[PDB]
Parts: C-alpha cells; structure tokens; sequence
C-alpha cells in the first residue's frame, strides 16, 4: 500500500510461471460402466532441492467439492522425471460430474517431516471435452 514512487523491477519478471516442473495425465469418461478413469502418467523437471538432491514425488489426485479420500500414487524416491503410469477410477454418475473438478497435486515425500508440495492444476469437469480421451502436460502452479 504506497503511491508506488519507488520500487524497481523486476515486477513482471515476478508474475511469470515459476518452473516448478510438468506432469503429463490423461482423462476419459467411461459412459459404459459410468465412472471417470485419470491416468497419471510422469511427471519432468521437477526443481533440484535447494542444496542439491533430488526429490521424492509423489502425486494426490482427488475432485472437489467431493470430500472423499484422496487417491496418491506411490512413491518414487529421489527422482525429478518420475514415470507414474498409474491410473485411478472415479465412480461418478456423469450427471454428478458437472460441478466437479479434479486436482492434481505433486509432493515431495518426506518421512519425518511435512510433505512439501512441488505444485499442483486443476481440471473443471466443465471444459473437459468428453467424447474422445484427454491427454497433456501441465505445468505444475505454485501453491
Ligand atoms: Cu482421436
Ligand atoms: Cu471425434
């Protein structure tokens, strides 16, 4: 809060998209069997820690406003370019799909400490194109 007079910047370099990795899924409704199928395939460049090393990533797939149990796939230790290839199954009548929206959250696995998370998207069940599958990498957003 102050007229602004001074300040450099630096301001727009601040609102880019941080690199903070990119994960690679893919979607498809299942009209058959009435149930949405996620498949978490791999994520890339996830950031070296701070000091070196590499980190421990694992990923949260879940719908909101649901409040069920969020589906993880399993760990992969000390790697930034994890192949996941792991799919998840969502029974969801299509008409309750509406407004849904599926997040993706990658962490960093930590045993003795709070999992930080890398990033994460989020897909509204709104925009998804239902008649063929979905397939594409997102950049992982801060927060
Ligand atoms: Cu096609
Ligand atoms: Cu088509």
């Amino acid at each position: 809060g102050s007229p602004g007079i001074g300040g450099g910047g630096g301001g727009i370099l601040d609102s880019m998209v941080e690199k903070l990795g990119k994960l690679q899924y893919s979607l498809d409704y299942d009209f058959q069997n009435n149930q949405l199928l996620v498949g978490i395939i791999q994520a890339a460049e996830l950031p070296a820690l701070d000091m070196g090393g590499t980190s421990d990533p694992y990923v949260k797939v879940f719908l909101l406003p649901d409040k069920k149990k969020k589906f993880e796939t399993k760990v992969h230790r000390k790697t930034l370019n994890p192949v996941f290839n792991e799919q998840f199954t969502f029974k969801v009548p299509y008409s309750e799909l509406g407004g849904k929206t599926l997040v993706m959250a990658v962490y960093d696995f930590d045993r003795f400490s709070k999992h930080d998370i890398i990033g994460e998207f989020k897909v509204p069940m709104n925009t998804v194109d239902f008649g063929h599958v979905t397939e594409e990498w997102r950049d992982l957003q801060s927060a």
